[PDB]
């Protein structure tokens, strides 16, 4: 099998069904003790956490699901009614972060769509009834940050306050996206210095607050 599908049956094994906590830390174990995987991890994953509870979004966009760690993250801080949409391109990463928030009993909360960003970005407001995001994270393809940044712009689906979180500005690196964010009266950016999930190479997170036009 793949690692992924390795991930998924610890997690079910070593976690409390409906307990996200669980979910979380049985990855983490997994990733350090057996095959490191690229889950935002903890150090990030706790930046995260205090992003989420300070701006109190009430819709998310994900882009790159991965296996769910980030998502069941996020939706674990999620005050009751507010709501996760996530996209995976990968039909079988689709399918283990769906399993993995059942699992995590989170799946009133997430929308797991499974396609390419630049295929269904455009489709939210008119299929997804979307109409404006509170929070974007960014963790797909690191050339795909600010393309997808440009295209939601266009489309309408950032609001005065909407916050984007990106992963892997250091590691891989994003330098187009980050540029671009740092450079744009736009956006006011801040950079959180952290650590490459289950590792001890810096990496960090950058938050960018749409300004409008
Ligand atoms: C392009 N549009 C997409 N739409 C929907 N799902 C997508 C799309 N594109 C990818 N996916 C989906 O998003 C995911 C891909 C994430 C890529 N992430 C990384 O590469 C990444 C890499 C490292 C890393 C660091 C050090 C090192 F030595 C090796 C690797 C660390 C990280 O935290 C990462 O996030 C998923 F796999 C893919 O199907
Ligand atoms: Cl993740
Ligand atoms: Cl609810
Ligand atoms: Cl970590
Ligand atoms: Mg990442």
């Amino acid at each position: 099998d793949t690692k992924e599908q390795r991930i998924l049956r610890y997690v079910q094994q070593n976690a409390k069904p409906g307990d996200p906590q669980s979910v979380l830390e049985a990855i983490d174990t997994y990733c350090t003790q057996k095959e490191w995987a690229m889950n935002v991890g903890d150090a990030k994953g706790q930046i995260m956490d205090a992003v989420i509870r300070e701006y109190s979004p009430s819709l998310v966009l994900e882009l790159g699901a991965y296996c769910g760690y980030s998502a069941v993250r996020m939706a674990r801080l999620l005050q009751p009614g507010a709501r996760l949409l996530t996209m995976e391109m990968n039909p079988d990463y689709a399918a283990i972060t769906q399993q993995m928030l059942n699992f995590a009993g989170l799946q009133d909360k997430v929308t797991i769509l499974n396609g390419a960003s630049q295929d269904l970005i455009p489709q939210l407001k008119k299929k997804y009834d979307v109409d404006t995001l509170d929070m974007v994270f960014l963790d797909h393809w690191k050339d795909r940050y600010l393309p997808d940044t440009l295209l939601l712009e266009k489309c309408g689906l950032l609001r005065k306050g909407t916050v984007l979180l990106a992963d892997n500005v250091i590691v891989p690196g994003t330098p187009d996206f980050l540029a671009y964010v740092r450079g744009s009266s736009s956006f006011e950016c801040t950079h959180y210095s952290s650590y490459l999930e289950y590792m001890k190479v810096v990496d960090g997170l950058e938050k960018a607050i749409y300004q409008g036009p």
